């Protein structure tokens, strides 16, 4: 609203108008997907995996309902049933991801290669800052649209995770739209991601993404429980980029014993393919 200027205004609403044409909330687009069949290296592998045991539900549109309980770890390779679905999943945020970057003119405007690294850099941030968006806490649950993923009751031993501390954290903070948002644009526009080389105009962009973000707090959000929700929102932004850098090397250990990446994962990932 206001107590924000125009170009700030402008702003939020052009990342707001990218969000909504790119973020496909029903996933009804989400189709053909993979599912588990009907040294050690493998001792981290073994962990890496068991750290997000979820189950899945699949809603029919006819009413039908299929559910899927996965193994528990028995020394062998039932720890991988996921993994091609989790993939094709992801595939699909990416690409998600890929569009509403290319919409936004912040990110059209810089030099292609800057593009490219940029998207390397955080789209498994942005990613995670949308599938937060449709994480219910309660249930411990993503909702997204007709499938369902919910976390096995194994708890604060679940909140020992960094990712799912990370998810029931910012997902107390009880964040508007628009702050989501923000938050997208800032882990977008990080001007230290590997390989980025307008540096100075990156990090303009970004400390204006961030402060377009602090402005539109403090015209927006006076109740007490909101005190300090700005710097609380970029702490939750570093801690993001810390678990960025410890599932990218969690996802090339597990790529190298057994292989899954998807040609866009590849991609994203670095894996050049010899
Ligand atoms: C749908 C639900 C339950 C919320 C999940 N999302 C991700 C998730 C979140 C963000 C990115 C990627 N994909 S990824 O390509 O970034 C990636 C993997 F697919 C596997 C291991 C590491 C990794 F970074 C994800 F799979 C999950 C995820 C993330 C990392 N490892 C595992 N085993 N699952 S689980």
């Amino acid at each position: 609203v206001q107590g924000l200027t125009e170009e700030q205004r402008m702003m939020i609403r052009e990342l707001m108008d990218a969000q909504m044409k790119t973020f496909d909330t029903t996933f009804s687009h989400f189709k053909n997907f993979r599912l588990p069949g009907v040294a050690a290296k493998w001792s981290q592998v073994r962990k890496d995996l068991c750290s997000l045991k979820v189950s899945l539900q699949l809603r029919g549109e006819d009413g039908s309902v299929w559910n899927y309980k996965p193994p528990a770890d028995s020394g062998g390779k039932e720890i991988f049933s996921l993994l091609p679905h989790m993939a094709d999943m992801s595939t699909y945020m990416f690409k998600g991801i890929i569009s509403f970057a290319k919409v936004i003119s912040y990110f059209r405007d810089l030099p292609i290669e800057d593009q490219i690294s940029l998207l390397k850099g955080a789209a498994f941030e942005l990613c995670q800052l949308r599938f937060n968006t449709v994480f219910n806490a309660e249930t411990g649950t993503w909702e997204c649209g007709r499938l369902s993923y919910c976390l096995e009751d194994t708890f604060q031993q679940l909140l020992l995770e960094p990712m799912l501390k990370f998810h029931y954290m910012l997902k107390k903070l009880q964040l508007h739209e628009e702050e989501y948002v923000l938050m997208q644009a800032i882990s977008l526009f990080s001007p230290d991601r590997p390989g980025v080389l307008q540096h100075r105009v990156v990090d303009q962009l970004q400390e204006q993404f961030a402060i377009t973000l602090k402005s539109y707090i403090e015209c927006n959000r006076p109740q007490p429980a909101h005190r300090f929700l700005f710097l609380k929102i970029m702490a939750m932004l570093t801690e993001l980029r810390s678990i960025n850098a410890q599932h990218t090397q969690r996802l090339l250990r597990i790529q190298d014993i057994h292989p899954f990446a998807t040609p866009l994962m590849q991609e994203l990932f670095g894996i050049t393919g010899s």
